[PDB]
Parts: C-alpha cells; structure tokens; sequence
C-alpha cells in the first residue's frame, strides 16, 4: 500500500496537498486528548484527509451538555465514555483511517508511539505541560487547543528541528525572459510580469549563451520594478544569446519552536485579526488565568455570568501579569472588561467557534504530519464578541443564561435562553448541499436551528453523490454515492440532532430561472435570510439578484484549496456579492492558441476544443442535417462557421468506419494531420529563420518554432492519441471492439497504412496578432464557394434510420478515455512545440475546471459565516458589526474587515441606494400611464424600458398596452403563468435635461 493514493477518492485536495505531502500524511499516527466538540471536529477533518491512523483519549462519561457541538454523540450515550462512543463513527469517515481507542495515558511513555499529539481543552494547563515537555523532549509535535464561548485559541510546538519544505503551496511562478546582462539583471519579456518577491529563488531554462545557468543551480532574487529582477553577476557563465524561462524554486527551511512552558511567559503571537491586535496578550493571561481558577476550585470553571469569579478570574491575570511582564509589556493595564466577558462565557461550547479552530487545528496537524505549507508560530487567540446580541433585547444575567439541561445548555451559557429560542425559530434556505452545505447543516443542526415550532430549513441542490465529495462532505458515506446530496444530508444530520426531525424540506431542484414556480413570492417572502453553499458565478448571482429583490440578507462565502472567504450581504445597508465581484479573468489570445502556444495551459485548451469537435459537435451537427429539413439554410441565418459546419457534415459522413480498425487508421491520419501536415503548413508560412518587418526573428519569445512529429506508437502520448480517437470514433459510429489496447495489435493496422504525403497550400494567410483581420471568418468564405460544400453533402434519404451518438464531456470517470484523448492531444502538440507534458491529473485539472478542495477551510469558514448568522438574528443595523472574512491556511493569515456599505446615487435631489432602492408600481399599468407619471412624480424623461434583454420600448410606434399584454407581444407570443411581479429596468433624463442613472421598476400584478 506504500506510495498508494485513491486519487478517486482524494482527487480534489490532491490538488490542494500534492502527492508528496498526503504520502509523508499516510505514515503519520495522531492522537487526540479530549473528544467533546472542539476534538471530535479536528479528528473529522484529520481523518477525512486521510493520516496513518488516528487515536483518540476521552475516558470522561458522556453528558447532556457535551450535546452543544459533539455532533457523534447521541442521549443515548449519556454515561458511557466519550472515546468510547465515538471511535466507530470516525471510522466510518474513511475506511484508510484505522481509528483506535486509548484507555488510558497514566504511562506518558504511550505517546512514543505518535507523530502529533493534540490536547484540547479536556487538558489541564498542568498535564498540557508535562505532556508538551515529553513531546518536545522526544521528537513528537505538538498542539493545542482550547474554546471557551466566543473565545479560542491554539498553540503549535513541533520541536526543535522542523523542516518547511513548501511555505505558501502556491504554483512556482515562471516566466519568459528577453535579456539577462553580465551583472545578472534578467529583462522579462514585453509586458511580462514576473510576480516575485525579494528574497525568491529561480532556476532557469533555455537562456542560450549562458550554459550551465539552465543546470538547475538557484539564484536569489532581488526585485527591481515589476518587469525585471537581478540575480547577480552571470559572467562565469558566458554572455547571454537569446531565449530564457525562469522558474520560481521553493527552498527548505529548517524552523525551530519553544516549548508550551517557555512560550507561557514569552508567547509568539499570530493575530486573527487586525482590528483586535492588544486582545491577543489579554486573552493569553486570560486563558491560563482560567486553569488556576479551576485547580483552586476542584477542576471547576468561573460560573456562567457570575460577577463574583469573574473578579476573580480578573485577580488572577493581574497577579499572573507581574509573573509575566514581558506578555502585556510596560504601562499595558488588564482589560477587565475582556476578561470578564472571558469569565462570564469560559464554560460556553459554540459551534462556529468550534468550527473555525477544528478546521484551524486539523491543518496544522497536517502541517505537522508533511512539511507543507508554514506552520503557525506559536500563540493564535480569537474572539468573536461582535456576535453577541444587544442586551437590549436580549438580557443576559444568571437567570437567562442558566442550564435548562438540554443539549444546548451551553449556547444557554452565551446567549441566554430567549436568543436560542430565536434561532430555534429561525427559517433559512441553504442552497447548496457540497462541502459548505454539509459543514453548515450540521452547525444548524447543533445551534437548533429551524427545530421551534415556528422555524424551518429549505435546502435545495440538484446534484448526486460522488466519491471524491466524501473527502470534504461528511455526512455522505461509500453506500450513499448515487442518491442526492440534500436528502441524504437532511437524514444525516436529523439523526445528530432528532430537534430536527421533520423540520428539513431537502429539495432537489436547480436555482435559477426555469424554476421560480418553485421558489415563487411566498417562498422566499417567508424566508428570514438566505445562505448560499454555491460553485459556480451563475448561481451565486442569481441568488443574490432574488435576495436583492426580495430584501432579504444573504450569507456568502467559498473556498479554494487553503484560501476561503465570508461575506455578509445585508439589506438596505452593504453591497451585494453581484456588485463586489471582479471582472473576468482575461482570456487567452486566439492566435496564441491556434498557432504559438507556449505553455500546457494553452495546448490542453486546444485539445479539449479539438475533442468538443471531433466527438460532439460534429455528432450533433450530423444528426440536425439528417433530422431538420433547413438546417443547411437556417446554417447560412446563423451561421457563426458555416465552413466549418458543412465540412464536419461532409467529413462525417464521406468517411465513416465500418469496424474498430477504421477508427484506428482515422486517429492515425488526425495524428498526421495535426502533429505533422498542420505543423508544416505552418513552418512553411514562417520558416524557422524568418525575419520581421523590422528583421528581428519571427520565431522568439512566446513564439516557440515546432517540429512535426514522426508517429512512434512507443511514445505514450502518441499511442494513446490514437487509443483514445479511436474509441471515441467507434462510440460516435455506435462501433464496438478492451479496457487494455493491444499496442502490437495497433501496430499491425497503422505499419499496412498509406500515409499521404504533406503538399502545401501556398496561398494561405495565418493570423499572427489578435487585433490583426480574421482569415478565417465567415465574412473570409466567399457566398460562391459554400455552395460546392452544400451539394456534395448526401441526401438525408440516403441514410434512413443513420444517427450519432455525441459525447458528453466527463472528467470524473477515468474509463471513458475523455482525460486519455485530451491527455494525449494535448501532450502531442506540447511535443510539436517543446513544451514540457503533462499528466492526466493536471490535465484534469485544467481541463476540467476543477477546483481545488480541503474539509479544513470548508469547516473553518464555515464556522465563520456561521458567527456572522448570530449578528442577523439580532437583526444588527450597524455595519461596524459585521465581518467580512478572508482566510489562507497555508500561511497562517486571517483577515477581516466591516463589509462595504452599498453605493449611494442621485436622480438629482433624491437621494436612492443603487444597489436596494426601487420604484414600487402597483397594478398592470397601461405603457403610457407608465411612461407619464414617471414625468409627473419622478420627473423622469424615460428613454429605455427592458425587460430581461430585450427592450420592450425605446425612443431610437405607441402603445397603451399593459405591461403584461407588452410582455407578451416582443416574447413570441409567451403567456406569463405564476408571475405575480415584474421587473422593468429603466434608462432615463432629468429634470435638468441629463441622462442620469436610476433604481428598477417592480410591477405588482
Ligand atoms: N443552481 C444550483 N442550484 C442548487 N444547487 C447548486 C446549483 N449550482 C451548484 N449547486 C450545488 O452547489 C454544491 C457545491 O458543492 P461542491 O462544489 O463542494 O460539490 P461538487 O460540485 O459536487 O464537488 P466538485 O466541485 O469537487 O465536483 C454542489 O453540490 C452543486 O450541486
Ligand atoms: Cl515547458
Ligand atoms: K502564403
Ligand atoms: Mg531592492
Ligand atoms: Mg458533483
Ligand atoms: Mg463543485
């Protein structure tokens, strides 16, 4: 099994961890102290990401309250011991994880036998001490951590001798160079940015002239503007020629930490957030204070809201302050209000403030385990007071936050029994039922959230189980793969939590337009907020559009492999996700990918589009010409590539195999015709010594001149190029014929082919610059040769009962040679370019869009958005309330700010919220009714009234239709069913005779 990844299973965070990382992870055994919430959340998230082995030390009979965020444990486990119980429900999270039980640690000497050892807060101050100094003493890593209410914090100790061998796991950036002089300043090429920091290593490639500089040696940078770096003198290396990539090279650092005793007195902080920077030394005596409370008082914490200990707990910082100077420093005084609200919730157990030191916690023990990524150093507090309702409203005292003894007793203990009741009450749609949907049910599930009589959650999500979701969606098992993800999460978490039976309405319907009979006014003006659990731009801003236009609050946030973010979307008040969102990622130029690709990125494009085209397009294109009698002519209408249409018809058909060793020979005449005649065709256009109008080289920089290849089915790419054609071919033509190919087999149908021979066209122009005309374009055909094309076409009549079978593009499923054939087409051209080839999980990567993914930044921000729900339910009005968040576990950072109050216009003298604002019309109001008591009320000079994209008028005959019978008439005669609104969108004048910008219309049916 050693060197074995399930990239099946592990595929997404693969990309996020590497293989080198998840196999220093297979051989590493953790063991967790304490399995209440804050550990049964860390070894979730270890064992998901799959470790050696994971054992686990709670010998503490269960009670009631450990219910507040143990989402394994049951009131029918109440007496029985918390290890105990829980061991088999971890090991049911991943069969590759053996999950023991450690009875007992009486003999210290048992922790020999662990990598990493992680006490929570079930450890006395007294036993973390000792426990740290045998491990650091030993060569075994160490963490901790505690929560105590809104409040948390960790600490990390790996020894004395720790190795980071990748700090940020970010892609080594590269880039091209166009000069590098004799005191090593290297020029990057035109407008090429290097993206380097000071202090980055480079190794480089293909500089001409300088030699051994491209063997792989490290150079030092020091930056010098954004398009140019030094890395001293090069001149016992020659004198540079032309030609250069450097590629970015992460070094290793060796790190060294102090032990838990040593770090009490002269902690190394890492801050959670900037705005909270003097809390953190507060909470550090705080936290400690709290452990000498509880071996003065029998083990036992302050008393919840109790003013008494909390002057106390207060005592106890100042005294341990004069025991610790350096930790507040000089003329730094207690905040005894910090630390009384320290007190007042030290016995809180909060699910989002588990959430986010669970998923904290669980990537550095990773850390720990792999040398990946940069391990936090030493100290992180937390706090997340802001979530604390007005006490206004929301009292809290000895009475409101005393137990009830439920399960939630200890959210009791924060936010006081009518709070609770609030949220008990609350009714959310989750959209989305992934990673996030997962994590945020269950936090729901664990706050009671929707279990009053008066509260409810709607989760919707249109998807089924797949196997590489287990490793991040926790409440999905290898038997539920298949079935829907919102229906077996509902089950799941109603089992953690039987408050919620009954009270989950798991639907399995798409957001979007096609279903707001579904999702119609009612449901959504019932709902209190809304939280999206999203993948994709499309959802996510239609979404916001309905919570805009329905004024309800919407809780957003996502990750990407170590990065995550929170954003809170609140009415009349902030922007909206639509508005906020930054524009598209520039495309790659056309030219770039038709003929100069320089990078896989580029040649993996052109292999997907290449089989989009082979084995869909052209499958479709055949069946609409033998199935709709004017496809030719309505092709002319829409066009788009008419040449290219009727050719794929014509070849499709003028060709087709008749066995399995007919798609071989055509595969193999593609190889030829794209690897060899292509590339030939284009070297003849632009001979490798060609000049420029100025006489500089055609062929340089991202211009890299190919070669064409001599097909040798003992190159992989080669032989799978025709594999992979081959069998896609012999679907399309409903031809069968082996999950191993033969390669003596193909051998023996390619070495009896007739190749012909390359001849070239030497009339054609290739595009060389985008801003350059198009040669082939439709407006480049001619109206006169198309027709040729059209007649040669076979009559439908010809070809009774013929049809296609397209393909449907499935990265997921690695039997149906789709990541073969891209693989290896790809890598051909790469070759034909000499670019360096990828593998099938990168090429997967690109080619699939997949994003990388991590259940530790899944449940940490979802803990996050989760303590921003908090702030609605209060129904908070003070943006300076609310957090936005930005995480990237691999550095540690955390980062927050108040979210962005929406923008602000005017139709001059009325003051309007751009983004939340609208004109309320009541009735179906007849077109010029409309368009006059804007002029009357508004003053407004209206000039464009859309609907959707068409532009139902526009003053580039009359009407007096209402605005649904308008509707009707530019939608081809649709009748509107289940509309009681309308949105109408408006361009218009003021009264001063200027275009201004204005709020929408809604119409009120
Ligand atoms: N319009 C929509 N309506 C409802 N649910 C949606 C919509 N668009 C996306 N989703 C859901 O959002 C969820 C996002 O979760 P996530 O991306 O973790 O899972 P996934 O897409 O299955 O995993 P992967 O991206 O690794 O394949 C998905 O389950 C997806 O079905
Ligand atoms: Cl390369
Ligand atoms: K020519
Ligand atoms: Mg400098
Ligand atoms: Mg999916
Ligand atoms: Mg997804």
């Amino acid at each position: 099994a050693a060197g074995e990844i399930d990239e099946s299973l592990y595929s997404r965070q693969l990309y996020v961890l590497g293989k080198e990382a998840m196999l220093k992870m297979q051989t590493s055994n953790v063991l967790i102290l304490g399995l209440k919430g804050l550990g049964v959340e860390i070894a979730k998230n270890v064992v998901l990401a799959g470790v050696k082995s994971m054992t686990v030390f709670d010998p503490e009979p269960v009670q009631l309250a450990d219910l507040s965020t143990q989402f394994f444990l049951t009131e029918k486990d109440i007496g029985q011991k918390r290890g105990d119980v829980t061991r088999a429900k971890l090991a049911e999270l991943n069969a590759y994880v053996p999950v023991n039980v450690l009875d007992s640690l009486d003999d210290v000497t048992q922790l020999s036998q662990f990598q990493v050892v992680v006490a929570t807060d079930t450890v006395s101050l007294e036993d973390k001490v000792k426990i740290n100094e045998f491990c650091h003493s030993s060569g075994i890593r160490f963490i901790s951590s505690e929560t105590r209410g809104l409040f948390g914090n960790t600490f990390v100790d790996l020894g004395d001798e720790f190795t980071v061998l990748d700090p940020t796991g970010e892609e080594p950036r590269t880039g091209m160079v166009s000069d590098i002089e004799p005191d090593g300043t290297v020029t990057m090429l035109d407008d090429n940015r290097h993206g380097l920091e000071d202090g980055n290593f480079v190794r480089f490639s293909e500089v001409e002239g300088l030699d051994k500089l491209n063997d792989g040696t490290l150079f030092k940078v020091e930056v010098l503007g954004p398009f140019a770096f030094r890395i001293g003198s090069v001149k016992e290396y020659g004198e540079y020629k032309k030609g250069g990539i450097f590629t970015e090279v992460k070094v290793p650092r060796k790190i060294s930490f102090k032990s838990l005793k040593q770090q009490l007195s002269n902690p190394e902080f890492v801050f959670s957030d900037f705005a909270k920077f003097d809390r953190a030394a507060q909470l550090h005596l705080g936290f400690q204070a709290l452990h000498q409370f509880a071996v003065r008082h029998n083990g036992e914490l302050p008393r919840t809201m109790n003013d008494e200990d909390a002057n106390e707990l207060i005592k106890l910082v100042t005294d341990l302050s004069v025991q610790q100077p350096e930790v507040l420093g000089e003329g730094v005084d207690v905040n005894e209000d910090l630390i009384k609200e320290l007190s007042y919730q030290a016995r809180g157990d909060i699910p989002g403030v588990v959430a986010f030191f669970g998923g904290l916690v669980a990537q550095e023990v990773l850390k720990a385990c792999s040398g990946k990524f940069t391990p936090l150093k030493q100290f992180m507090y937390f706090d997340s007071l802001e979530s604390l309702p007005d006490p206004k409203n929301f009292p809290r005292n000895e009475k409101t936050t005393q137990p009830v003894n439920s399960r939630y007793d200890n959210q009791i203990a924060v936010f006081g029994l009518d709070f609770q009741k609030k949220i008990a009450n609350s009714k959310v749609f989750l959209v989305g039922s992934g990673a996030i949907g997962c994590e945020m049910l269950k936090n729901w599930a664990l706050l009671g959230l929707g279990s009053g009589s008066d509260g409810y959650i709607v989760v919707t999500d249109n998807d089924s189980i797949e196997k590489s979701n287990l490793n991040r969606q926790f409440l999905f098992r290898p038997k539920d793969v298949g079935k829907n993800k919102s229906e077996v999460a509902a089950e799941a978490v109603c089992a953690m939590n039987p408050d919620l039976k009954g009270k989950i309405n798991a639907k399995i319907d798409k957001v979007g337009p096609e279903t707001e009979e579904i999702f119609n006014d009612s449901f959504w003006e019932s709902l209190d907020f809304v939280t999206n659990a999203l993948d994709n731009v499309d959802a996510r801003t239609y979404v916001d559009r309905r919570c805009v236009f329905y004024r309800k609050p919407l809780l957003e946030s996502g990750t990407l492999g170590t990065k995550g973010n929170t954003q809170v979307i609140i009415p009349r008040l902030t922007e909206s996700y639509s508005s906020s969102r930054d524009p598209p990622e520039k495309s790659i130029p056309l030219c770039t990918l038709r003929s100069f690709p320089n990078k896989i990125d580029h040649t993996i494009a052109w292999a997907k589009s290449l089989f989009q085209g082979y084995f869909t397009d052209s499958a479709e294109n055949v069946n609409m010409y033998l199935t709709q009698p004017n496809f030719v002519e309505q092709t002319l209408k829409q066009s788009g590539d008419v040449k290219g249409v009727l050719e794929s018809i014509s070849d499709s058909l003028s060709s087709k195999p008749h066995n399995f060793e007919d798609c071989i020979k055509w595969a193999r005449l593609e190889f030829e015709k794209k690897f060899n005649h292509d590339i030939k065709q284009l070297l003849f256009n632009f001979p490798k010594d060609a000049k420029t109008s100025n006489g500089e080289p055609f062929w340089s920089g991202a211009k890299r001149a190919p070669t064409p290849l001599e097909f040798d089915i003992y190159n992989n790419d080669h032989f799978h190029f025709v594999v992979a054609g081959a069998s896609l071919r012999a679907y399309n033509y409903g031809i069968k014929s082996n999950s191993k190919p033969n390669v003596d087999e193909y051998k023996s149908v390619i070495d009896h082919m007739i190749i012909p021979e390359f001849t070239p066209n030497a009339n054609l122009k290739i595009q060389v610059n985008d801003d350059d005309p198009d040669p082939n374009a439709n407006a480049a055909n001619g109206s006169d040769e198309i027709d040729q094309l059209v007649s040669s076409l076979p009559d439908p009549s010809t070809l009774a009962g013929f049809k296609l079978e397209p393909v449907d593009f499935e990265k997921d499923d690695d039997t149906n040679h789709h990541i073969e054939f891209i693989t290896a087409c790809s890598n051909c051209r790469a070759q034909n370019y000499f670019i360096e080839t990828a593998d099938r999980q990168k090429t997967k990567f690109i080619a699939g869009r997949i994003i990388p993914a991590i259940a530790t930044t899944t449940s940490l921000v979802t803990g996050l958005v989760n303590l921003e729900l908090y702030k609605l339910i209060d129904n908070k009005t003070d943006i300076e309330q609310y957090k936005n968040g930005f995480v990237n576990l691999a550095l540690p950072f955390f980062g927050f700010s108040e979210p962005i109050a929406s923008p602000k216009g005017e139709y001059n003298n009325k003051k309007y919220d751009k983004i939340w604002d609208r004109f309320d019309i009541k009735g179906d109001i007849k077109l010029s009714d409309l368009i006059e008591h804007f002029e009357k009320d508004e003053g407004l000079e209206i000039t464009m009234l859309s609907y959707g994209v068409s532009l139902l008028y526009a003053s580039f005959e009359r009407l007096n239709l209402p605005i649904t019978q308008l509707v009707k008439l530019v939608t081809k005669k649709d009748i509107p069913a289940h509309v009681s609104t309308m949105i109408l969108e408006i361009c218009a004048d003021d009264k001063e005779g200027e275009d201004v910008e204005v709020p929408f219309i809604t119409i009120h049916l």
